[PDB]
């Protein structure tokens, strides 16, 4: 909306794709025109669950704050809201695998930080964290955000 | 002029294809071909928009329904979805894909060229998701994803 | 259409739902007190009703600064038959027409759109520091949040 | 064209813009616009100018005469009044914009920033008095006053 | 404003020019002066406009649409004609001019001359037809085109 | 693609709006709008094709009937006429057009500028007299002709 | 030569090896060596081709066919089905394979590589997609696609 | 045009040539002059066309057969064969050249000279059996080989 | 991949088309064409290779034998003659031509490009002698030397 960090924009993806899936699995609209689905953003009444990296703490920390004052400012609760930490990007899409076979949360938002820009090896690790985060979506057919920043 | 029409006039002739692959009767003793006709009476559409780079999105789908209201089809018959960015494409599009009404889908968005990684990797994974879920349901998907 | 973070009329749309609903808590029942009382604004559209003043000059910027401001007020839960739009011939004419609409019994808040082209040569810096001015003393005297989305290019 | 041909339009679209709001609303179910027609048959005006470099004065006094005619206004709706300098513009603005008969008024006049010191504290004040005659009235009051 | 603005305006004048030439006289013993004005009830119109994608003419048409109505006219005495192409403005254009009930009429189009061959033909061509086509059915049209 | 099919899908759409175009009017109460389907069920065509550049022409044509006959056209209900070179086309065409059995003409044919001026004058006779055709005869000529 | 010759020799060794593959094995007294005949008696095959680049796949198709006749097959146990792009192969060639009748799928088609990243991501979905088909269903699917 | 057509003019004209110079000569009293007639009624052909590069062979092939036919020849007194190569072609022109019901004979092909030395001299010898050929058997036979 | 597999696959079809030229029987009224089969049941060939550059010869003629045997021939019917160099080609392949059991020779061989006169005129008359000898002798030979 205005604070703009990437914490920010991933929570406003979960809030509205959540929405987005009630309206579907509800109903059809009344009929004789054109069906419209579309998600809203009010976050009354909805769980949730981020996934963070370690590594660069002091720019994660800003980003885990961003996404949490989010929530709160559209309706939420920071009581249905929950933290996984682990140690570093290769281990985010194993964790959210976790969160996301949970009964009771509706949208997953991972966040860290990938350095680009020393070593000529970390390439493999950053294509493993796209690829993982995004058939997992597919698999348990509920939304998974993407919040990692590149250094 | 714009990939929303293109996208939408390859799923008429997908959905038309399909019917005739399913389906039973006499035949000769030559050669056999299979085609796909442009005529969209009866047929019902999916389609799947990002709201990504403000008012262009608008454009594409004004040309999608463009083209499925001129070749014959009916208006009440299209399903809009709206999701926030391309990143949110597949999934959405795998919901809509899933109920037996729908013939065909059409997925439509902008992607971005900031040279970064962070855009990089979100440019790859659309296109996968997308193609291993028209295999996997066995329906046909169509690419309408443009760059800036 | 629409737009989202970037653009000047979807942030002066924000400040306009978080006014309008802070004076709704501050006419409410006072507290039962026994400590200090907060009052903030929540990003919550239901059941308000807005209005919108624009100049046509410029019709390329400005264009696209009244769908951001659309798209904000539906986007956070509101009505579509709750907006009024007024079009004038340009920025001079902003802070009267923005008045007619103030005095309304039934407008919450009310959003001004427009873009100025100040410095490049005299005639407009007269315009310039009238403009906020109005805008200013309406909102004190009438008593209703008033947004500036004027820009400068 | 000249200046005062563009104070001219401006009036016009503003006085029939007023006529609608004090008018009953839309339909309902859908935005209301507001917006103010061209045409400028039934509507009183008001033009106040100043002697000042007649020569160039004289070139918009007759733009705004032209814009009304060519609209489809009569010269017996308008009024003139002049004035000795700038800085009577405002009072004399004040006449016209209280009787019940005129519906617009506009302002022309010209001015010179390399002047006397003296001639400095006149052309700020110029455009205050007129901006807060017209809240204070609620009537359009349009601006034409250029610099040399 | 934009091109499709301009050029309903020359429509209108030119309508009204030709009323005047077309029916009593002047004052008469001296110079007779003609000049339309810009008022536009009781005026029937006809607008051809092209396709090219889906953006870039539908403005100029709604810019056309807004002078008519704003300058007094009526939204039931405007026919709205779509064409595939550039080249098929003339032979649209001739069956409107034709008509009865129709007074002017206003060519909206692109072309995107300055690519290949095939498209600095067809520019030359469109440019003729309506020129010809005021002088042998002696009713004016307009020139909207832009260049992509 | 190719201009085989591009010049088809034109000629569908004029033959449609000529239809209607030359029907009962609307009722009234609304801006009257005439647009062209894609469909070309009952609809009769003719091809005017050259011959030089054996390879080319003979794909482009292919493209025009498969266009045609994938849109509801029965190929019964076309004609072929074939001639030598580019600078017999409109004398050809002009033949078919003057029957009352047909609804739009489609000319294909490939222009070898480049060199030789004696083929630079040719180019610029093909457009002209294409052009004055269809405004004489009121009919849909389109214009299928690229370079090599 | 060219590749649609090539996809069609293939085809026909890999429908022969998995014949005996599939049938007894060697009694023993030797290394057991399973090889392809180029003997086309007695085979179904299905073809899936694109319709982009109208004139290349034309080509491309009826060196296929020449392959299959001349080795000893059957027109009248060839399928074809056509399909409006290189995004669209996969989906169809899904459906063929499924059939109890078909002993092996060809497949061909032109990609564009070269410029508009749009088309970038396509051509690395078409690969992927035919590789798993022929690991999932255990059935020969050749490649059968060039660039322009 | 093509080397098609050219070869089949060629041997239309030397077939008529060699019936009058095997009839009756002239009475005398002035010079005796022989010349070729370009009416092919009641003459037979045999065409000899390789099969490499696929595309372009049977583009001439069919300007060949398009010539004769629309000169007053039959296509029932046509005969074709096919050969692997240009290094065929000679072999097989002496089967055609030596039946009794054959007046020419019109040898097509492509050599693909360019790199490759194994391709260099295979052109060489191309040329010297077809003129060989024509010396030997007393009949006429046309080159119609180009080179990519 | 090589040569010898090249060579053997054109005796092949030249041999099945030598046995429909050769041949009577009914025929319709239609264009005669003549073609040739790649099945090698039946047929019985001749090989003559040369053992210069040591071994590269003794792939292309494994290459040669795979060719007839999975075609359907048997390696009973081949025949085998080893000659010095290439130099010496011409003269066995003319003795192992005459006898009327062989039906195709296939000459292979690799020659060397030392950019000497001892080499340059050996090389010409390498293919020389073999386009001649199947001239005389009325039976098919083909080329398959290789340099370097």
């Amino acid at each position: 909306t205005k604070h703009g960090n990437k914490g920010w924009e991933a929570a406003l993806s979960a809030i509205e794709m959540a929405n987005l899936f009630k309206s579907l699995r509800g109903t059809g609209g009344s009929g004789s025109s054109m069906e419209i689905y579309e998600g809203k953003l009010t976050a009354e009444g909805l769980r949730f669950g981020i996934v963070a990296s370690r590594f660069n703490h002091a720019l994660v920390d800003r980003l885990v704050e961003g996404a949490i004052d989010c929530i709160v400012r559209h309706g939420g609760r920071e009581e249905d809201i929950t933290l996984v930490r682990v140690p570093g990007s290769w281990e985010i899409p194993v964790a959210a695998g976790e969160l996301a076979r949970k009964e009771d949360i509706d949208a997953v938002i991972a966040i860290g930080v990938l350095i680009r820009g020393a070593t000529p090896h970390f390439d493999y690790i950053a294509s493993e964290v796209s690829k993982g985060l995004a058939n997992l979506s597919l698999e348990l057919r509920k939304p998974i955000t993407f919040g990692v920043i590149t250094a």
